[PDB]
């Protein structure tokens, strides 16, 4: 479910002030639409800028807004989009996160592909659009919420 198979020991990953991660997807399947994902927090409020983009990158879909995860046991939030995204099979997907705040949780141990039990194999992998650190094995972004259509 999570692109990551564990968390990172403490609160260690910068924000880089909006240095932007990340991580380029595709799927399987049609059918599959996006409707957000899933972030690492710790250290209180962030404020954040997420956008949507499909291969150059063209942008679908820009959320800005803020969230914590201090006020629970989860080191994870769910930001929602405001449009869902219908995802081409076997197209290239980028989400990109601009984070601002203090240093949170990161995943480690990335799987390049997850099979999910409704049977869409999802691909990982790492995306020109990051250089604040996030790749297939590590950094932001453990999830995507999606139903299929």
């Amino acid at each position: 479910l999570n692109r990551f198979t564990k968390t990172s020991q403490g609160r260690s990953w910068n924000t880089g002030n909006g240095s932007p991660d990340a991580i380029c997807f595709a799927v399987d399947k049609p059918g599959i639409v996006v409707v957000g994902f899933a972030v690492y927090g710790g250290g209180g409020i962030h404020e954040y800028e997420l956008e949507v983009l499909v291969d150059r990158w063209t942008s679908l879909e820009l959320v800005k807004g803020t969230y914590t995860t201090d006020d629970s046991p989860s080191d994870i939030a769910e930001i929602r989009l405001d449009k869902v995204v219908p995802l081409k099979e076997n197209v290239k997907y980028a989400v990109r996160l601009r984070n601002y705040g203090s240093r949170t949780a990161n995943g480690d141990g990335g799987m390049t592909t997850v099979q999910c039990p409704d049977g869409v194999t999802f691909t990982f992998s790492t995306c020109s659009l990051s250089s604040n650190g996030t790749n297939q094995t590590r950094g932001q972004i453990p999830q995507i919420l999606y139903y299929r259509s």
